Parts: C-alpha cells; sequence; structure tokens
C-alpha cells in the first residue's frame, strides 16, 4: 500500500534518512569494488582539482571577478584581478571572500549564490548565500574597502538574531540605504509552490520588523520577484516587479521609487512575453505567442523593443515598438547582453550560435553588424554590463575548449585566455545529425566520438536529453565527458527533443502537457537511429537525464526497456500523479497537466513510470539519485522509484541520496567530484568502457 511508502514522504527525520543512508552505503561500496572505480576516480579528481581549470569571469571597474573552487577550497573563493593580469597564465588573484572559512566559522556548508553591487556606493555588495544546496537563501552586506561583512548591515535577521530564509530570495538595491526583496517575514508569506509571495522595502538602520510590505501575490501564483528595469546608469529607481501566475504567464509592473509616494503601474504587454534586457531607456521583450499588434501579426519567438514609457500605454498609444528579430524556420532567440554602447543579440540557427551587435543613433536602431564566430558548431556566451565598455565573451564547441575573448572599446574581439589544459580536438569528431520521429519531424542530435572507432554496434554510448520548459539544450564543451568518456572511446550523444526550445516556443508546446509522449518518442527515434547506424546496440547504450530529464529517462526505460543497457535517473521528478504534493510541484501544472483533472490524469497515467512497472520485467540497470535538501522536486521521487524497483528481482538498481546537494550534483566541489566518480564508474562498468 501507500501506507508502506509513507515514511519516505518526509525529507528529513528518521526512517527515511536511515533507509536512504543504508542503500547509499551499499551502493557506494558496490561502485568502489568495480574494477573501473580507481581509474575513473583518478580521472575525475585530476579534472575537478586541476589548477589549470579556466577561471571564467566578469569585468567591473578595471577588475575581473571570478569564483574558484578546488580541493583546498571546495566551497570556494570569490576573487578578483586587474584586467591587465587576466591575460597571464597565472594571474595574481586578490581573495575577497573565502566560503570555506565562512563555513568553518558557522559550522555548516555556506554556498556562494551570487552578488549585487550598489550603484550609489560601488564598494557595497549584497552577497547571496544558502546553506548547502537549498533553494532557500539569504544574503549579507559586504564592503570592498574593508574586505569584510558590514557590521549591522543588510542581512535578513529578526530582532532576536534569527535568520530568515526564502526560496530564491534575492535583494535589489533602491539606493545606498534601501533595498527591496522577496522576504518571507511571516511563515505564511509563501505561495502554493512555496516561493515567497511578498515584496518588502527595507531602510538602513531599521529592524526588519519595520520593513514595509509593498506587494503580495495570491497563493495560487508561483512567485513574485523584483529587479531593475533599466541599467542603474540610466535609472536606479525604476523597479520591474514580476508576478509569475502559472509558470508562463505573468502580471508585471513598474514600481517607480523616486517620488514622494511610491507608484505602482501595471505593464500592458502580452501575458507570456518576457523581459530580456534594456539599452538606454528602451526594453527588449521576447514573445512566446503570436501578438496581433495594430496592423501586424508579430510571430511567436520574435524580439521587440520599445521605450519603457510605452510599457504602460494601450496598444493605441504605443508609438515606439520595433521588431528586432523575426525568426526564420530554424532560428531561435537566445539572449540580449548590453555594453555601454552596444547591444549583443545572440541567437541559434539550427542550434548553431549566431551573434550581431547594434546600437541607437538618433533614437533609431542601427543596422546590425555580424560578429563572426571562429568555431564550427559555435556556442556563444558572455558577461557584460551597460556600465562597462568592455566585456568577456566565450566561444566553444563540443570538442574545442572555450576561448575567452575581451571585447575592446574599438568594437572587436581580442583573445584574452585560452584553456591551459590539454585536449586534442583533432582526435575527435563532432557531427550534427537528424533523426526522423514518429510523425515525420526531424530531431537534431549531436554525436561526438574518438577518431578510429568502428561502427560495429559495440561502442559504449551515453545519450542525454532534457526536453521540457522551452529549454535550449545546446552542445557545450564538457571536459568531464570528453576526457573521461570520449577519450576512452565512448560515444557521446545529445538529442534536441521536443519539449525543449531549440526551435522556439512551438518546439516546446509540441510536447507540453498531455503531449509529453511526443518528447519521449523523439528520444526513441534518436536511440533507434544510433542502433540502426551501428554506432551502438542496446547492451552498450546508456541514457542519462536529471530533473525533468529524470522523468524522460524513467519513462524511456519503462516503455522501451529493450533499447537500453543502463540508465542514470538524477534528482528526478517522476511521481506524476502526486507531484503537486512535493517541493515546488504546483509550479509545473502547466508543463505536465493537472493529475486531478480526469483527462490530464488519463494521459499522464499512460507514461507515468510508477504506473507502468511490472515485477517480472527486466529493466536496464539504473542509478537513481536524490537529495535530502532538494527543495525543487523533493527526494520522494527518487526514493519511491528505488523502493518499488528494489522489489523487482530482475532489475539491478544503484541509489545515492545526498545529505546536502539539493537539486544538483553536490553543493561543494568535493561532493560533486564524488557524485561524478560514482556516476561514471556506474556507466563505465555497465557499458564496458575500456578504461
Ligand atoms: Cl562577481
Ligand atoms: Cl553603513
Amino acid at each position: 500500500n501507500p501506507k508502506e511508502t509513507k515514511f519516505l514522504e518526509e525529507a528529513e527525520g528518521v526512517e527515511a534518512l536511515e533507509w536512504a543512508k543504508e542503500r547509499t552505503s551499499k551502493t557506494e561500496k558496490a561502485l568502489q569494488a568495480m574494477q573501473e572505480y580507481k581509474q575513473i576516480k583518478k580521472e575525475i579528481e585530476t579534472i575537478f582539482y586541476d589548477q589549470r581549470k579556466t577561471p571564467y569571469g566578469v569585468i567591473r571597474k578595471g577588475y575581473v571577478y571570478n569564483f574558484w573552487m578546488d580541493d583546498k577550497n571546495p566551497q570556494g573563493l570569490w576573487r578578483r584581478t586587474l584586467v591587465d593580469n587576466y591575460s597571464k597564465d597565472k594571474p595574481n588573484w586578490e581573495v575577497l571572500i573565502d566560503f570555506d572559512k565562512l563555513s568553518k566559522k558557522i559550522g555548516k556548508k555556506v554556498a556562494y549564490r551570487g552578488v549585487s553591487n550598489c550603484f550609489q556606493n560601488p564598494n557595497r555588495y549584497l552577497i547571496s548565500m544558502s546553506f548547502g544546496g537549498k533553494d532557500e537563501m539569504f544574503f549579507r552586506e559586504w564592503d570592498l574597502e574593508k574586505k569584510d561583512f558590514v557590521k549591522n548591515g543588510f542581512e535578513p535577521i529578526t530582532n532576536s538574531g534569527k535568520l530568515l530564509e526564502g526560496k530564491f530570495t534575492y535583494p535589489t538595491w533602491i539606493n545606498k540605504d534601501t533595498i527591496i526583496f522577496n522576504l518571507v517575514l511571516h511563515k505564511n508569506e509563501i505561495t502554493s509552490s512555496l516561493y515567497p509571495n511578498s515584496l518588502y522595502i527595507w531602510k538602513r538602520g531599521e529592524s526588519i520588523e519595520k520593513a514595509k510590505k509593498l506587494f503580495e501575490v495570491p497563493k495560487e501564483y508561483i512567485y513574485v520577484s523584483a529587479g531593475k528595469l533599466l541599467s542603474d546608469t540610466i535609472s536606479s529607481s525604476l523597479i520591474f516587479i514580476s508576478a509569475n501566475k502559472d509558470f508562463y504567464n505573468y502580471d508585471n509592473y513598474i514600481l517607480d521609487t523616486k517620488y514622494k509616494n511610491l507608484k505602482l503601474q501595471k505593464i500592458n504587454m502580452p501575458s507570456d512575453a518576457t523581459l530580456q534586457g534594456s539599452f538606454k531607456e528602451y526594453v527588449f521583450w521576447l514573445l512566446r505567442s503570436d501578438w496581433k499588434f495594430k496592423s501586424h501579426n508579430i510571430k511567436a519567438g520574435s524580439l521587440v523593443a520599445l521605450h519603457f514609457t510605452d510599457l504602460l500605454k494601450t496598444e493605441s498609444d504605443k508609438t515606439s515598438l520595433k521588431i528586432l528579430f523575426t525568426p526564420t524556420a530554424n532560428e531561435v532567440f537566445n539572449f540580449i547582453s548590453t555594453t555601454k554602447d552596444r547591444v549583443f543579440l545572440a541567437t541559434y540557427d539550427n542550434v548553431v550560435a549566431k551573434v550581431v551587435t547594434f546600437t541607437l543613433e538618433n533614437e533609431q536602431w542601427t543596422k546590425p553588424v555580424v560578429l563572426k564566430l571562429p568555431y564550427q558548431n559555435a556556442i556563444f556566451g558572455m558577461s557584460s554590463y551597460e556600465e562597462e565598455e568592455e566585456a568577456l565573451i566565450t566561444i566553444e564547441n563540443s570538442i574545442v575548449p572555450p576561448t575567452i575573448y575581451l571585447w575592446v572599446k574599438t568594437h572587436e574581439l581580442k583573445i584574452i585566455r585560452k584553456a591551459l589544459y590539454s585536449f586534442d580536438s583533432e582526435n575527435y569528431v563532432l557531427e550534427q545529425k537528424e533523426a526522423t520521429s514518429f510523425d515525420g519531424v526531424k530531431i537534431p542530435y549531436f554525436l561526438v566520438y574518438k577518431k578510429g572507432i568502428k561502427f560495429d554496434g559495440k561502442n559504449p554510448t551515453l545519450l542525454e536529453a532534457y526536453g521540457g520548459f522551452q529549454v535550449i539544450n545546446a552542445p557545450y564543451f564538457s571536459r568531464i565527458k570528453n576526457e573521461v568518456w570520449v577519450k576512452n572511446a565512448g560515444v557521446s550523444v545529445l538529442a534536441n527533443i521536443r519539449g525543449g526550445g531549440e526551435f522556439g516556443p512551438e518546439w516546446h508546446k509540441s510536447a507540453q502537457g498531455i503531449k509529453r509522449q511526443t518528447a519521449f518518442n523523439d528520444f526513441f527515434a534518436v536511440s533507434e537511429e544510433l542502433i540502426k547506424q551501428n554506432i551502438t546496440s542496446p547492451e552498450y547504450l546508456g541514457i542519462k537525464g536529471g530533473s525533468n530529464g529524470g522523468l524522460l529517462v524513467s519513462v524511456a526505460m519503462t516503455q522501451r526497456p529493450e533499447l537500453f543497457g543502463a540508465v542514470a535517473c538524477e534528482v528526478p521528478i517522476l511521481d506524476m500523479i502526486r507531484y503537486k504534493e512535493f517541493g515546488a510541484g504546483h509550479s509545473w501544472v502547466t508543463e505536465y497537466g493537472d493529475p486531478e483533472i480526469p483527462n490530464d490524469l488519463l494521459h499522464i497515467k499512460k507514461y507515468a513510470p510508477l504506473e507502468n512497472l511490472s515485477l517480472t520485467q527486466k529493466y536496464p540497470t539504473v542509478l537513481i539519485t536524490d537529495s535530502v535538501l532538494d527543495q525543487r522536486v523533493h527526494p520522494w521521487h527518487g526514493r519511491i522509484f528505488e523502493y518499488v524497483l528494489a522489489q523487482n528481482p530482475n532489475t539491478k538498481t544503484y541509489f545515492l541520496e545526498s545529505k546536502d546537494s539539493g537539486h544538483g550534483s553536490g553543493s561543494d566541489l568535493k561532493e560533486s567530484a564524488n557524485y561524478f566518480i560514482n556516476l561514471y564508474t556506474f556507466f563505465a562498468n555497465a557499458l564496458k568502457l575500456k578504461i
């Protein structure tokens, strides 16, 4: 019965933790006894603790800021160096905050979760932090001149000293003495998805009990957030308030903070349009749906720009709106990023990165200039601020390590850092291929292998996908997969299945809700194609997915067990009947359908893994992972799958429950390292990697 299962529903406490510890210990001892473990451990530790790891960063006021972890500092160091030093192989870094020292002090893992700098006094930062991998977080104000926390500064503590935490509580500076944030002051100030439901404004020197509530959303909404509408260099007083109603639709507002009285004014934009950035007084918005705007049908996936004042106006009064991107068939929007005098528009065309830059001249958008990316199958990233003329760009592909480039004030890329580690890209092949799905639709996939392998169906192969939430699953360079898997003659595959965002909102909507089986079919189409082409065979084929991808792979192995030889189901959502009861489950009703609506439940039960398991069926060996402090999906999902599968004597399972990773691989570097040693030992042993 579910009475037998009920103890596992409690994340912490007693019977669940003991049950989980025992299975985890059995699993770790079993992995540690496999012939492949010693070698896999060596290879992973060499990578994770490598002093030649690339120190990625962001430029502010003549310095590059970096966050660094290694075996000495697994929680990590927030640090900086002069931009002139950043080109040196081994820059002289100034350590700003040592999180390992902080953790030792408090007696708990304190994880760095980002920073926000004050425009009015740029020596002041709000440092975001969490205990381990919790979604709940807090912050502390910190001063650069002092290189220390500000005594009695902004930190969400009560008049007894009690620290208040909230899931993705992040603060925004109003002025040097005022912040706004999504504070959980009272226990009940949360939505049904358990995110903070309120925004508070808080003045320096006042108890948090004196903070003024400015905004509250209904319980049925997902979350509320505050952030800046424009660059602080244009306005520090316009705040964007975003109330996410049902994951995809929003009520958004401008909060103007500079007048005698605060002013809150509702933004008139399509409810599923999203703010993507700004430049000067203009704002960029992405469309998820077609917009009939005056004469025009502006297609779903387009980017428009408008003056911020037109956000408050009726369609009749919206004179500044311009269309900046209209995707052709294989195109999708990626991001906007801004410098002092340029806007960068990053897109994909057939899952290959493309970038242009433009500006404003005489209040008109200039003709964009192509920024040529000198990699095949390029993947693009960058950090920048409108306050800064210079920016750091990365370009990479799945088999070529990332290069970091400085964007200089004369508007060109200059190489600033190459990888210090060695990876001989010419010994590998990267192919972009397509499978044909059940309905004739072509599904992209990326295939990476070592030159010289035979296509005789005996290559150990690891196939990954995600397939949800309009997420673009781009083929980035993975040092771990390339060096631990592909260098040992394993094959790597990434499938851009529907549910994702690789071809814009329609690519997502096609496998959304009760259409989820479309995502799963896409994944089978790729799996079968790998086998047909004698890249691999079921015995050598492993599949890996996390979170939403954890549903994907548990569905795959239960519908099509005969296609696969090994599975890793990581921090999964998978109990699709009961998902609303656990963690942030209410937030995804529009993604999966509502199990309490008969028609949605009927579709969900056709695929839900716990509804489609047979005791007498051999399933592929599976590694299931979850965490006590996973507040996103809750460990129930991993625990119940293990509990039920454990009872099938035809199936071998490995289970790993982490104390404090949360929704991820580990909340410090050592724990992540151990997680990937366990995972790669599992696959190497299951699929016979020659290691
Ligand atoms: Cl930073
Ligand atoms: Cl102060």
